[PDB]
């Protein structure tokens, strides 16, 4: 066929319910993702293939960078719970990977602040039960595929992307066959 088990994508053999349709992990600490976000925009040329009716997910892991990972995973919870992820996600990325900024949980801190979230709303938001349970839902939706690597994206609970069987000659090539993959599997 053209899209074949075990080439652009991967069947998973423990199926995941009530998974979300569209899940992405990444971790700030992870070079491929800031590639991802950065020069590729994957999220948002998969969004623009997709489906009507279609949410998209995105998590960050533990795995990474140790306590300071746990920091990032934290953050993140506080990034979804204020939906502020569209101001943060570039300066954490840079802030880690490229002016290396970013050795504390203040320093992540500092970023939001710089980026316009108020200090008593951003510190009222880490210390909070519903930002507990996001870390939790994190943790648990990673939990649910044993996920090893990132960046990594599921759909529907049953279906890896595989982005090592793609074309990288072309960065625009290869983020549309990443698209069109997902869309595949998502009508699948």
């Amino acid at each position: 066929a053209q899209y074949e088990d075990g080439k652009q994508y991967t069947t998973l053999e423990k199926p995941v319910a009530g998974a979300p349709q569209v899940l992405e992990f990444f971790s700030f600490f992870c070079p491929h993702c800031y590639q991802f976000e950065e020069v590729l925009h994957i999220s948002d040329n998969v969004k623009k293939k997709l489906p009507e009716g279609v949410k998209m997910t995105k998590y960050h892991v533990n795995f990474m960078g140790g306590d300071l990972g746990k920091d990032l995973t934290q953050a993140w919870a506080v990034a979804m719970a204020l939906g502020v992820e569209d101001k943060v996600t570039v300066p954490l990325f840079e802030g880690v990977q490229k002016t290396q900024t970013i050795r504390s949980a203040s320093d992540i801190r500092d970023v939001f602040i710089n980026a316009g979230i108020k200090g008593e709303e951003y510190d009222a938001a880490w210390n909070s039960f519903v930002v507990k349970s996001l870390v939790a839902q994190q943790e648990k939706a990673a939990a649910d595929v044993q996920l090893r690597g990132v960046p990594a994206m599921f759909v529907n609970g049953k279906y890896q992307l595989n982005p090592q069987g793609m074309d990288t000659s072309n960065m625009d090539v290869f983020v549309q066959q990443y698209a069109d993959t997902v869309k595949y599997l998502s009508e699948k």
